[PDB]
């Protein structure tokens, strides 16, 4: 699968709007995940005793978590799918010492989605939501690929 340039674009302006505060977009992001899919904190033995939203907010460990994983992402996007030299050690880390499954990848991508759609109607929109799934999804497919090559079922 390959995104068009138009699409690209769309990903990026919105991605500028996450730039303007990657920690409070982490933060959101991170708990949405942990709030819509519980299961998903549990392999954070870093995160895993945190027991509320409140909690969860409170944490600055959670959010300097949160700036890593959206910049790592944003390196990912910025690649407009020339990404294979950052896919390598996030597939290595996740597939070998975290052990995160696609499906868990699906659910973080459920959380980018849900509050870019929430904080940033006027950069995503209908066209502009459906490419960054296009984005994500490209994402998975070859992180799900890397998985394969290093004996991860996912
Ligand atoms: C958009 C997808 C994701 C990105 C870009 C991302 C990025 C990162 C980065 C950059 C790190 C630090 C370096 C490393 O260990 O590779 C990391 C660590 C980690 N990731 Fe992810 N991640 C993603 C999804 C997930 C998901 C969905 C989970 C769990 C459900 C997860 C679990 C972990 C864990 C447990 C660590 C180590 C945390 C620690 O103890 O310091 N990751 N991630
Ligand atoms: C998706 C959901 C889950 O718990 N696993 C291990 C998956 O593959």
């Amino acid at each position: 699968m390959v995104l068009s340039e138009g699409e690209w674009q769309l990903v990026l302006h919105v991605w500028a709007k996450v730039e303007a505060d990657v920690a409070g977009h982490g933060q959101d992001i991170l708990i949405r995940l942990f709030k819509s899919h519980p299961e998903t904190l549990e392999k954070f033995d870093r995160f895993k005793h945190l027991k509320t939203e409140a909690e969860m907010k409170a944490s600055e460990d959670l959010k300097k978590h949160g700036v890593t994983v959206l910049t790592a992402l944003g390196a990912i996007l910025k690649k407009k799918g020339h990404h294979e030299a950052e896919l390598k050690p996030l597939a290595q880390s996740h597939a070998t010492k975290h052990k995160i499954p696609i499906c868990y990848l699906e659910f973080i991508s459920e959380a980018i989605i849900h509050v870019l759609h929430s904080r940033h109607p006027g950069d995503f929109g209908a066209d502009a939501q459906g490419a960054m799934n296009k984005a994500l999804e490209l994402f998975r497919k070859d992180i799900a690929a890397k998985y394969k090559e290093l004996g991860y079922q996912g």
